[PDB]
Protein backbone atom coordinates (compact mmCIF):
# COMPACT_ATOMS: atom_id res chain seq x y z
CA UNK A 1 0.00 0.00 0.00
CA UNK A 2 0.58 3.68 -0.54
CA UNK A 3 0.50 4.67 3.41
CA UNK A 4 2.81 1.81 4.29
CA UNK A 5 5.61 2.50 1.20
CA UNK A 6 5.73 5.93 2.09
CA UNK A 7 5.87 5.85 6.03
CA UNK A 8 8.94 3.28 5.16
CA UNK A 9 10.28 5.45 3.10
CA UNK A 10 10.28 8.66 5.59
CA UNK A 11 -9.49 0.32 0.77
CA UNK A 12 -8.79 -2.80 -1.62
CA UNK A 13 -12.43 -3.99 -1.82
CA UNK A 14 -13.44 -0.23 -3.69
CA UNK A 15 -10.07 0.21 -5.98
CA UNK A 16 -9.25 -1.21 -9.73
CA UNK A 17 -9.64 -4.96 -10.11
CA UNK A 18 -9.87 -7.46 -13.34
CA UNK A 19 -13.20 -9.56 -13.76
CA UNK A 20 -13.57 -12.43 -15.87
CA UNK A 21 -17.52 -11.91 -16.73
CA UNK A 22 -18.09 -15.54 -17.29
CA UNK A 23 -17.10 -16.44 -13.71
CA UNK A 24 -19.67 -16.90 -11.42
CA UNK A 25 -21.24 -13.97 -9.14
CA UNK A 26 -22.94 -16.41 -6.40
CA UNK A 27 -21.80 -15.63 -2.88
CA UNK A 28 -20.45 -17.90 -0.34
CA UNK A 29 -18.26 -19.67 -2.82
CA UNK A 30 -21.73 -21.13 -4.48
CA UNK A 31 -21.90 -23.31 -7.37
CA UNK A 32 -24.58 -24.08 -9.86
CA UNK A 33 -26.47 -27.60 -10.13
CA UNK A 34 -24.63 -28.38 -13.31
CA UNK A 35 -21.54 -27.98 -11.68
CA UNK A 36 -22.50 -30.34 -8.74
CA UNK A 37 -24.15 -32.59 -11.05
CA UNK A 38 -20.43 -32.76 -12.94
CA UNK A 39 -18.46 -33.06 -9.46
CA UNK A 40 -21.12 -36.05 -8.34
CA UNK A 41 -20.51 -38.05 -11.95
CA UNK A 42 -16.55 -37.58 -11.53
CA UNK A 43 -16.36 -38.37 -7.88
CA UNK A 44 -15.77 -41.91 -6.51
CA UNK A 45 -15.32 -41.85 -3.10
CA UNK A 46 -18.17 -39.82 -0.68
CA UNK A 47 -18.38 -39.71 3.26
CA UNK A 48 -21.84 -40.50 4.30
CA UNK A 49 -23.63 -39.21 7.69
CA UNK A 50 -26.13 -41.05 9.46
CA UNK A 51 -28.09 -40.44 12.71
CA UNK A 52 -27.56 -43.07 15.83
CA UNK A 53 -28.89 -43.05 18.74
CA UNK A 54 -26.63 -42.33 21.94
CA UNK A 55 -26.04 -43.28 25.42
CA UNK A 56 -27.19 -39.98 26.55
CA UNK A 57 -30.44 -40.64 24.14
CA UNK A 58 -29.45 -38.02 22.01
CA UNK A 59 -28.47 -38.89 17.94
CA UNK A 60 -25.32 -38.29 16.66
CA UNK A 61 -23.71 -38.62 13.26
CA UNK A 62 -21.34 -41.46 12.08
CA UNK A 63 -18.84 -40.40 9.30
CA UNK A 64 -17.96 -43.28 6.86
CA UNK A 65 -16.06 -43.28 3.78
CA UNK A 66 -17.35 -45.10 0.75
CA UNK A 67 -17.21 -45.84 -3.07
CA UNK A 68 -20.20 -44.47 -4.64
CA UNK A 69 -22.16 -44.08 -7.69
CA UNK A 70 -24.61 -41.54 -8.96
CA UNK A 71 -27.56 -42.43 -11.21
CA UNK A 72 -29.31 -39.29 -12.14
CA UNK A 73 -32.26 -40.37 -14.20
CA UNK A 74 -33.24 -42.62 -10.82
CA UNK A 75 -32.28 -39.35 -9.13
CA UNK A 76 -30.25 -41.08 -6.32
CA UNK A 77 -26.84 -42.78 -5.14
CA UNK A 78 -25.84 -45.58 -4.20
CA UNK A 79 -23.21 -47.46 -2.09
CA UNK A 80 -22.80 -50.29 0.14
CA UNK A 81 -21.45 -50.58 3.20
CA UNK A 82 -22.38 -52.86 6.65
CA UNK A 83 -21.27 -50.52 9.19
CA UNK A 84 -24.18 -49.62 11.96
CA UNK A 85 -24.94 -48.18 15.28
CA UNK A 86 -27.24 -49.54 18.20
CA UNK A 87 -30.59 -48.10 16.94
CA UNK A 88 -31.11 -45.17 14.25
CA UNK A 89 -32.39 -42.43 14.92
CA UNK A 90 -35.67 -42.17 13.25
CA UNK A 91 -38.74 -43.66 12.28
CA UNK A 92 -39.50 -45.21 8.77
CA UNK A 93 -38.09 -47.90 6.81
CA UNK A 94 -35.23 -45.64 5.13
CA UNK A 95 -33.33 -42.91 7.06
CA UNK A 96 -32.08 -38.94 6.68
CA UNK A 97 -28.72 -39.23 5.32
CA UNK A 98 -25.78 -36.53 4.17
CA UNK A 99 -23.58 -37.27 1.76
CA UNK A 100 -20.33 -35.32 0.75
CA UNK A 101 -18.07 -35.46 -2.19
CA UNK A 102 -15.04 -33.15 -2.52
CA UNK A 103 -11.90 -32.82 -4.51
CA UNK A 104 -8.89 -31.28 -2.55
CA UNK A 105 -6.02 -29.61 -4.04
CA UNK A 106 -3.16 -27.91 -2.63
CA UNK A 107 -2.42 -26.19 0.58
CA UNK A 108 -2.13 -22.42 -0.54
CA UNK A 109 0.57 -20.76 1.15
CA UNK A 110 0.33 -16.39 2.06
CA UNK A 111 2.13 -14.25 4.09
CA UNK A 112 -1.56 -13.48 5.49
CA UNK A 113 -1.92 -15.89 8.08
CA UNK A 114 -6.12 -15.92 7.70
CA UNK A 115 -5.42 -16.49 3.73
CA UNK A 116 -3.91 -19.64 4.22
CA UNK A 117 -6.43 -22.02 2.72
CA UNK A 118 -6.64 -25.36 0.83
CA UNK A 119 -7.63 -25.59 -2.31
CA UNK A 120 -11.52 -27.82 -2.88
CA UNK A 121 -14.22 -28.56 -4.22
CA UNK A 122 -17.24 -29.83 -1.90
CA UNK A 123 -20.80 -30.78 -2.32
CA UNK A 124 -23.50 -31.85 0.05
CA UNK A 125 -26.41 -34.25 -0.62
CA UNK A 126 -29.37 -34.50 1.40
CA UNK A 127 -31.99 -37.21 1.25
CA UNK A 128 -33.33 -40.32 2.11
CA UNK A 129 -31.86 -43.67 2.12
CA UNK A 130 -33.37 -47.22 1.82
CA UNK A 131 -31.80 -50.79 2.05
CA UNK A 132 -32.05 -51.96 -1.44
CA UNK A 133 -33.39 -55.93 -1.85
CA UNK A 134 -33.06 -58.57 -4.98
CA UNK A 135 -32.70 -57.03 -8.07
CA UNK A 136 -32.75 -53.26 -6.96
CA UNK A 137 -29.31 -54.09 -5.25
CA UNK A 138 -27.93 -56.14 -7.47
CA UNK A 139 -28.49 -54.04 -10.71
CA UNK A 140 -27.35 -50.90 -7.91
CA UNK A 141 -23.68 -52.86 -7.10
CA UNK A 142 -23.78 -53.80 -10.43
CA UNK A 143 -23.66 -49.94 -11.59
CA UNK A 144 -21.52 -48.98 -8.87
CA UNK A 145 -18.65 -51.83 -9.31
CA UNK A 146 -18.73 -50.88 -13.21
CA UNK A 147 -18.58 -47.11 -12.20
CA UNK A 148 -15.68 -47.42 -10.18
CA UNK A 149 -13.81 -50.07 -12.34
CA UNK A 150 -14.05 -48.60 -15.58
CA UNK A 151 -13.86 -51.19 -17.82
CA UNK A 152 -14.83 -53.98 -15.73
CA UNK A 153 -18.43 -55.93 -16.29
CA UNK A 154 -19.97 -57.98 -13.84
CA UNK A 155 -20.65 -61.28 -15.28
CA UNK A 156 -17.82 -61.81 -17.70
CA UNK A 157 -14.34 -60.02 -15.58
CA UNK A 158 -16.75 -60.99 -12.05
CA UNK A 159 -18.86 -64.28 -11.25
CA UNK A 160 -21.81 -62.89 -11.05
CA UNK A 161 -23.60 -61.66 -8.07
CA UNK A 162 -25.50 -64.41 -6.48
CA UNK A 163 -28.01 -64.47 -3.94
CA UNK A 164 -26.03 -65.13 -0.93
CA UNK A 165 -23.35 -62.27 -1.91
CA UNK A 166 -26.79 -59.91 -1.72
CA UNK A 167 -27.41 -61.52 1.63
CA UNK A 168 -24.44 -60.34 3.06
CA UNK A 169 -24.20 -57.03 2.00
CA UNK A 170 -26.50 -54.07 2.96
CA UNK A 171 -26.35 -52.13 -0.60
CA UNK A 172 -28.38 -48.65 -0.15
CA UNK A 173 -30.37 -45.93 -2.51
CA UNK A 174 -30.07 -42.03 -1.24
CA UNK A 175 -32.54 -40.17 -2.98
CA UNK A 176 -31.66 -37.16 -3.48
CA UNK A 177 -33.87 -34.00 -1.49
CA UNK A 178 -31.35 -30.97 -1.69
CA UNK A 179 -27.90 -30.41 -2.49
CA UNK A 180 -25.01 -27.72 -1.76
CA UNK A 181 -21.86 -27.06 -3.63
CA UNK A 182 -18.81 -24.77 -2.83
CA UNK A 183 -15.60 -24.32 -4.71
CA UNK A 184 -12.57 -22.70 -3.50
CA UNK A 185 -9.76 -23.53 -5.92
CA UNK A 186 -7.85 -20.27 -6.38
CA UNK A 187 -4.09 -20.62 -7.90
CA UNK A 188 -2.60 -18.44 -4.89
CA UNK A 189 -3.48 -17.51 -1.92
CA UNK A 190 -4.02 -13.73 -1.29
CA UNK A 191 -1.03 -12.34 0.09
CA UNK A 192 -0.66 -9.02 2.38
CA UNK A 193 1.74 -6.60 0.64
CA UNK A 194 2.52 -4.74 3.26
CA UNK A 195 4.81 -7.32 4.58
CA UNK A 196 7.61 -9.51 3.31
CA UNK A 197 7.14 -11.56 0.42
CA UNK A 198 6.78 -15.59 0.30
CA UNK A 199 10.51 -16.45 -0.06
CA UNK A 200 10.70 -18.73 -3.42
CA UNK A 201 10.45 -22.20 -1.54
CA UNK A 202 6.60 -21.20 -1.39
CA UNK A 203 5.11 -20.59 -4.35
CA UNK A 204 8.25 -21.87 -6.97
CA UNK B 1 -11.42 -75.80 -5.63
CA UNK B 2 -10.86 -79.30 -6.02
CA UNK B 3 -15.03 -79.81 -6.48
CA UNK B 4 -14.78 -77.16 -9.61
CA UNK B 5 -11.49 -78.55 -11.52
CA UNK B 6 -12.58 -82.03 -10.70
CA UNK B 7 -15.96 -81.07 -12.85
CA UNK B 8 -14.64 -79.70 -15.18
CA UNK B 9 -12.27 -82.50 -16.52
CA UNK B 10 -15.32 -84.98 -15.79
CA UNK B 11 -14.57 -74.54 3.22
CA UNK B 12 -11.66 -72.06 2.82
CA UNK B 13 -12.26 -70.49 6.21
CA UNK B 14 -10.82 -73.58 7.85
CA UNK B 15 -8.42 -74.70 5.84
CA UNK B 16 -4.62 -74.31 5.70
CA UNK B 17 -3.31 -70.23 5.83
CA UNK B 18 -0.60 -68.37 6.97
CA UNK B 19 -0.68 -65.79 9.57
CA UNK B 20 2.05 -63.50 10.54
CA UNK B 21 2.02 -63.53 14.33
CA UNK B 22 2.02 -59.43 14.98
CA UNK B 23 -0.56 -58.63 12.79
CA UNK B 24 -4.16 -57.24 14.88
CA UNK B 25 -6.53 -60.09 15.99
CA UNK B 26 -9.12 -57.06 16.76
CA UNK B 27 -11.90 -57.81 14.93
CA UNK B 28 -13.71 -55.93 12.37
CA UNK B 29 -10.89 -54.34 11.29
CA UNK B 30 -10.39 -52.12 14.42
CA UNK B 31 -7.27 -50.62 15.18
CA UNK B 32 -5.56 -50.04 18.53
CA UNK B 33 -5.85 -46.29 20.09
CA UNK B 34 -1.94 -45.93 19.19
CA UNK B 35 -2.42 -46.59 15.47
CA UNK B 36 -5.45 -43.73 15.67
CA UNK B 37 -3.20 -41.79 17.36
CA UNK B 38 -0.33 -42.19 14.74
CA UNK B 39 -3.06 -41.72 11.92
CA UNK B 40 -4.23 -38.61 13.22
CA UNK B 41 -0.74 -36.67 14.17
CA UNK B 42 0.17 -37.27 10.41
CA UNK B 43 -3.11 -36.25 8.43
CA UNK B 44 -4.00 -32.64 7.66
CA UNK B 45 -7.98 -32.81 6.52
CA UNK B 46 -10.80 -33.83 8.18
CA UNK B 47 -14.39 -33.90 7.60
CA UNK B 48 -17.05 -32.60 10.37
CA UNK B 49 -20.21 -33.46 11.17
CA UNK B 50 -22.19 -31.50 13.14
CA UNK B 51 -26.22 -31.33 13.96
CA UNK B 52 -28.16 -28.58 12.95
CA UNK B 53 -32.03 -28.04 12.95
CA UNK B 54 -34.29 -28.46 9.82
CA UNK B 55 -36.82 -27.48 8.48
CA UNK B 56 -39.12 -30.40 9.69
CA UNK B 57 -37.87 -29.52 13.11
CA UNK B 58 -35.37 -32.56 13.06
CA UNK B 59 -31.85 -32.54 13.23
CA UNK B 60 -29.51 -33.22 10.30
CA UNK B 61 -25.91 -33.12 9.54
CA UNK B 62 -23.65 -31.46 7.77
CA UNK B 63 -20.26 -32.22 6.51
CA UNK B 64 -17.34 -30.09 5.73
CA UNK B 65 -13.64 -30.93 4.81
CA UNK B 66 -11.15 -28.83 6.32
CA UNK B 67 -7.72 -28.71 7.45
CA UNK B 68 -7.14 -29.76 11.35
CA UNK B 69 -4.65 -30.25 14.12
CA UNK B 70 -4.29 -33.22 16.94
CA UNK B 71 -3.14 -31.71 20.12
CA UNK B 72 -2.50 -34.88 22.06
CA UNK B 73 -1.60 -33.03 25.17
CA UNK B 74 -5.01 -31.38 25.36
CA UNK B 75 -6.61 -33.89 24.40
CA UNK B 76 -8.49 -31.76 21.24
CA UNK B 77 -8.39 -31.41 17.79
CA UNK B 78 -8.86 -27.80 16.46
CA UNK B 79 -9.75 -26.30 12.80
CA UNK B 80 -11.67 -23.16 11.63
CA UNK B 81 -14.76 -22.43 9.64
CA UNK B 82 -17.59 -20.33 9.23
CA UNK B 83 -20.27 -22.52 7.57
CA UNK B 84 -23.19 -22.47 9.81
CA UNK B 85 -27.15 -23.85 9.08
CA UNK B 86 -29.72 -21.72 11.44
CA UNK B 87 -29.64 -22.97 14.60
CA UNK B 88 -27.86 -25.84 15.91
CA UNK B 89 -29.59 -28.99 17.07
CA UNK B 90 -28.57 -28.92 21.27
CA UNK B 91 -28.22 -27.03 24.25
CA UNK B 92 -25.20 -25.59 26.09
CA UNK B 93 -21.77 -23.56 24.79
CA UNK B 94 -20.07 -26.34 23.05
CA UNK B 95 -21.71 -28.85 20.87
CA UNK B 96 -21.52 -32.64 19.86
CA UNK B 97 -19.05 -33.23 16.97
CA UNK B 98 -18.16 -36.36 14.73
CA UNK B 99 -14.62 -35.95 12.83
CA UNK B 100 -13.53 -37.91 10.82
CA UNK B 101 -9.74 -38.13 9.39
CA UNK B 102 -8.80 -41.22 6.30
CA UNK B 103 -6.18 -42.33 3.97
CA UNK B 104 -7.90 -44.11 1.48
CA UNK B 105 -5.77 -45.79 -1.55
CA UNK B 106 -6.48 -47.90 -4.89
CA UNK B 107 -9.30 -49.34 -5.74
CA UNK B 108 -8.38 -53.14 -5.54
CA UNK B 109 -9.98 -54.74 -8.72
CA UNK B 110 -11.36 -58.97 -8.29
CA UNK B 111 -12.92 -61.40 -9.98
CA UNK B 112 -15.40 -61.80 -7.32
CA UNK B 113 -17.88 -58.83 -7.29
CA UNK B 114 -18.26 -57.90 -3.48
CA UNK B 115 -14.43 -58.54 -2.84
CA UNK B 116 -13.98 -55.33 -5.08
CA UNK B 117 -13.15 -52.84 -2.48
CA UNK B 118 -10.71 -49.63 -1.65
CA UNK B 119 -7.91 -49.59 0.49
CA UNK B 120 -8.54 -47.07 3.56
CA UNK B 121 -7.71 -46.53 7.18
CA UNK B 122 -10.57 -44.26 8.75
CA UNK B 123 -11.05 -42.78 12.26
CA UNK B 124 -14.27 -41.21 13.55
CA UNK B 125 -13.44 -39.21 16.67
CA UNK B 126 -16.55 -37.99 18.88
CA UNK B 127 -16.68 -35.39 21.37
CA UNK B 128 -17.80 -31.59 21.87
CA UNK B 129 -16.65 -28.39 19.83
CA UNK B 130 -16.33 -25.12 21.68
CA UNK B 131 -16.15 -21.88 20.09
CA UNK B 132 -12.56 -20.38 21.01
CA UNK B 133 -11.62 -16.78 21.73
CA UNK B 134 -8.35 -14.16 22.18
CA UNK B 135 -5.36 -16.15 22.80
CA UNK B 136 -6.77 -19.74 22.72
CA UNK B 137 -8.03 -18.66 19.23
CA UNK B 138 -4.24 -17.13 18.15
CA UNK B 139 -2.43 -20.09 20.04
CA UNK B 140 -4.97 -22.76 18.05
CA UNK B 141 -4.65 -21.01 14.32
CA UNK B 142 -0.93 -21.36 14.87
CA UNK B 143 -0.49 -24.39 15.87
CA UNK B 144 -2.92 -25.34 12.67
CA UNK B 145 -1.46 -22.95 10.26
CA UNK B 146 2.67 -24.36 10.95
CA UNK B 147 1.22 -28.09 11.11
CA UNK B 148 -0.42 -27.88 7.48
CA UNK B 149 2.64 -25.72 6.06
CA UNK B 150 5.76 -27.37 7.71
CA UNK B 151 7.90 -24.46 8.28
CA UNK B 152 5.84 -21.61 8.23
CA UNK B 153 6.64 -19.84 11.21
CA UNK B 154 3.28 -17.17 11.98
CA UNK B 155 4.88 -13.41 12.72
CA UNK B 156 7.80 -14.61 10.93
CA UNK B 157 6.68 -16.10 7.49
CA UNK B 158 3.06 -14.37 8.09
CA UNK B 159 2.15 -11.67 9.73
CA UNK B 160 0.98 -11.68 12.96
CA UNK B 161 -2.55 -13.13 13.85
CA UNK B 162 -4.54 -9.64 14.60
CA UNK B 163 -7.67 -9.07 16.51
CA UNK B 164 -9.48 -8.22 13.14
CA UNK B 165 -8.57 -11.88 12.14
CA UNK B 166 -9.93 -12.86 15.72
CA UNK B 167 -13.19 -11.30 14.91
CA UNK B 168 -14.24 -12.68 11.77
CA UNK B 169 -12.89 -16.30 11.78
CA UNK B 170 -14.93 -19.31 13.71
CA UNK B 171 -12.15 -21.27 15.19
CA UNK B 172 -13.37 -24.72 17.29
CA UNK B 173 -11.73 -26.80 19.84
CA UNK B 174 -12.76 -30.55 19.99
CA UNK B 175 -12.33 -32.25 23.03
CA UNK B 176 -12.28 -35.86 22.34
CA UNK B 177 -14.25 -38.49 24.22
CA UNK B 178 -14.29 -41.00 21.97
CA UNK B 179 -12.70 -42.64 18.92
CA UNK B 180 -12.94 -45.70 16.65
CA UNK B 181 -10.07 -46.79 13.91
CA UNK B 182 -10.52 -48.93 10.97
CA UNK B 183 -8.07 -50.70 8.62
CA UNK B 184 -8.04 -52.50 5.12
CA UNK B 185 -5.24 -51.98 3.19
CA UNK B 186 -4.31 -55.10 1.83
CA UNK B 187 -2.27 -55.35 -1.44
CA UNK B 188 -4.91 -57.75 -3.26
CA UNK B 189 -8.36 -58.09 -2.65
CA UNK B 190 -9.61 -61.88 -2.36
CA UNK B 191 -9.90 -63.30 -5.97
CA UNK B 192 -12.53 -66.29 -6.66
CA UNK B 193 -10.46 -69.48 -8.19
CA UNK B 194 -13.58 -70.91 -9.67
CA UNK B 195 -14.08 -68.39 -12.40
CA UNK B 196 -11.69 -67.03 -14.89
CA UNK B 197 -8.63 -64.97 -13.49
CA UNK B 198 -8.43 -61.07 -13.73
CA UNK B 199 -6.60 -60.53 -17.05
CA UNK B 200 -2.89 -58.50 -16.72
CA UNK B 201 -4.28 -55.31 -17.22
CA UNK B 202 -5.85 -55.16 -13.95
CA UNK B 203 -2.97 -55.98 -11.46
CA UNK B 204 0.14 -55.35 -13.66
Amino acid sequence: SYYHHHHHHLSDFYDPRERDPSVSRRPQNRQSDEWIRELLLRGTIARVATLWQGEDGAAFPFITPLAYAYRPEQGDLVYHTNVVGRLRANAGQGHPATLEVSEIGQFLPSNSPLELSVQYRSVMVFGTARVLAGEDARAALTTLSERVFPGLKVGETTRPISEDDLKRTSVYSLSIDRWSGKENWAEQAIQEEDWPALGPEWLG
